[PDB]
């Protein structure tokens, strides 16, 4: 029950990107679910600040917050997008769109 | 009320690091408080995945989660630590201990 990568299928029409993304209709974004708490896992790759914060949160839960599970590396997808001239263009590596790694931060 | 850097003073005795950190006693870790929601701010430097996720969260709040405000860059501190030989040693740049920048991820 710790920080890891789960599935998240994102339909572009739901987020209102349909007016400038022809295809695909949906894609697999993934998301990062899971607690950042001790005992920690081997591959959350946690920062020292995350560790410190998680501990101060144990001592002072009402004041300080836990560290979050977040994407630590991202991947491109390809998209077929409406050009300002109204000409379908391909964006081969549309950066930052899918999750490669999660971690505590 | 958006993602930004607030103060967080961390006493090493509270987190149980006192047994191997002689000095300092306390330091300024900072933390990243604030919502990741729209309308966004100019300097959250948000990733496309964070933006997509925040939108899917609006449509499906019970299922998907918001994007978190997290440290995006960190700074060292210096620490005076007990060596395994029992000899105070200085760790001049103890990396990853303080927040330099926050962002939505
Ligand atoms: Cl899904
Ligand atoms: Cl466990
Ligand atoms: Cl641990
Ligand atoms: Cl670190
Ligand atoms: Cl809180
Ligand atoms: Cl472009
Ligand atoms: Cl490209
Ligand atoms: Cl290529
Ligand atoms: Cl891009
Ligand atoms: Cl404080
Ligand atoms: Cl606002
Ligand atoms: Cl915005
Ligand atoms: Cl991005
Ligand atoms: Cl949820
Ligand atoms: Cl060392
Ligand atoms: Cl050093
Ligand atoms: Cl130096
Ligand atoms: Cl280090
Ligand atoms: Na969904
Ligand atoms: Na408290
Ligand atoms: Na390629
Ligand atoms: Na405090
Ligand atoms: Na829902
Ligand atoms: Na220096």
């Amino acid at each position: 029950s710790h920080c890891q990568k789960t599935s998240l299928r994102v339909n572009f029409e739901d987020i209102g990107w349909d007016s400038w993304i022809i295809a695909p209709k949906e894609y697999e974004a993934y998301e990062c679910r899971g607690g950042c708490f001790f005992p920690l896992a081997d591959d959350v790759t946690p920062t020292k600040h995350a560790i410190v914060q998680t501990l101060v949160h144990l001592k002072f839960p009402t004041k300080v917050s836990k560290a979050c599970c977040v994407p630590t590396k991202l991947s491109p997808i390809s998209v077929l997008y409406k050009d300002d001239m109204g000409v379908p263009t391909l964006k081969y590596h549309y950066e930052g769109m899918s999750v490669a790694e999660c971690g505590c931060r």
